[PDB]
Order: structure tokens, then sequence, then C-alpha cells
């Protein structure tokens, strides 16, 4: 029942619940005659809504938004981009036109500037070291290191134990790394232990493109990694 690219119509939005307070979402693009899914999440604080990453581009997180207010129906006040590309950060102009306050790392900020992407408003602090750790409303945001990309942090709901990998967890489907161009291949297998060893309790594990699943998925990552 998890949505997949032959069940979205790219242009499209869905919501997936995951736990209580908690949703994913789950939209398509498509780069050079390839298309793709990307995940994000949606966590409840309250009456208010933190988004965890945008869904891969303006037209895509335009929809989201409206997807979240039909169907959940309270609003985004706060988002976090998890790493300085597009299916992170693409789209952070749209939710700052509709009052937004767009976080994400300092290290992020400088990278998605350098690359020409859009940047998130504002910084969390305390998160330039590999272990570190913060509290941002209802979730820890942690960087473990570098992986998929210099800057690539994970997010944790600790009343549900819903923990979002991003891109640096691959679906237990995915036998590649897949765009290492920005990655730290020698890094990746620590950064990969680092969130092991800190979320051991985690029960859900979300990919940044693909179908969730367990803690399994970490160890399949380091595996997938080690080519
Ligand atoms: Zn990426
Ligand atoms: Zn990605």
């Amino acid at each position: 029942e998890y949505p997949t690219v032959d069940d979205i119509p790219v242009g499209e939005v869905r919501l997936y619940k995951i736990g209580d307070g908690v949703w994913s979402h789950i939209a398509t693009q498509k780069l050079g005659d390839t298309v793709y899914s990307s995940n994000g999440l949606i966590v409840r604080d309250a009456d208010e809504l933190l988004l965890i990453d945008t869904a891969w581009g303006a037209k895509n997180t335009v929809a989201l938004l409206a997807e979240i207010e039909k169907q959940i129906g309270l609003p985004v006040t706060r988002s976090i981009s998890t790493h300085f590309h597009d299916d992170r950060v693409g789209g952070v102009d749209v939710l700052r036109a509709a009052g937004v306050a767009t976080y994400t790392s300092p290290l992020t900020r400088q990278l998605a500037e350098a690359a020409g992407n859009e940047v998130p408003a504002h910084s969390l602090k305390a998160l330039s070291s590999s272990g570190d750790v913060v509290r941002f409303g209802p979730v820890e945001v942690f960087y473990p290191g570098a992986a998929h990309s210099g800057d690539n942090l994970v997010v944790y709901v600790p009343a549900v134990r819903v923990l979002y990998g991003g891109c640096a967890v691959h679906e237990a489907s995915r036998e590649s790394a897949g765009n290492v161009a920005d990655a730290n291949l020698a890094e990746w297998p620590a950064t990969i232990k680092r969130i092991q060893q800190r979320y051991p309790e985690a029960e859900v594990v979300i990919p940044g493109h693909g179908l969730p699943g367990g803690l399994e998925l970490l160890q399949h990552t380091t595996n997938v990694v080690k080519t």
C-alpha cells in the first residue's frame, strides 16, 4: 500500500500514515528519461506541523501543501531539509512563500548556495560535528557524519520511534548507491554505525527514496556501499 512511481502521476503527492502524528510524503520527479520517487516526513506538534524535506521541486511542493491541508488540515509552520540536493531543498522558495520558517544546518546552506540550489532561511546550530544531536519541536535532529553527502542529517521522532534516514539510508530493493558525486564512501559505514548505536529502539526506518522498513535497512545500506 506504500506509494511507488507506478501509482503517482508526477506533479502529485501522496501522504502515508506511519504512526501517531507522523506521515511520510511521497512524490515523483524525472531526470534524464528517468523517473524516481522521493520521501519526506510530516510530524505533528500540538496544532501545527513540522515538515521534513520538500517534495522535490516547486510544482510538487505546492501540491504537497495542498495535500497536507486536505488530509490533515493543520498548518506547516517550520521545515527541515536533510541535505543540499534538489530532492531536499527544491521547493524551499514555495515553503517560504507559504510562510513556513525553513531550516537546515549551516553547512547545508553553504553547499546549497555553492550548487545554485534553493537555500533554507535559517540555520540549525550545534550540528557542526559528527555525533551532534539537537531537539527541534517533536523530533531530534542528528548529524551522523558524511555519507550520501557531507551534510546529510537524520531525524528521529522519539515518541513513536520513527527514524527518518533520508538519502543516507537505502531501501531494501536497492543494490547500488545511486548518485555518489557528493558522497563520502569511506566514511559512510562509520556514519551508519553511529546511527545504529544512537537509535537502537527505532521501529520504522524511512529511506530518502523507496519503501520504509526497519533497522535492517541500516546494515543493508552499509552492504550496498561496499562496492
Ligand atoms: Zn542527495
Ligand atoms: Zn536523494
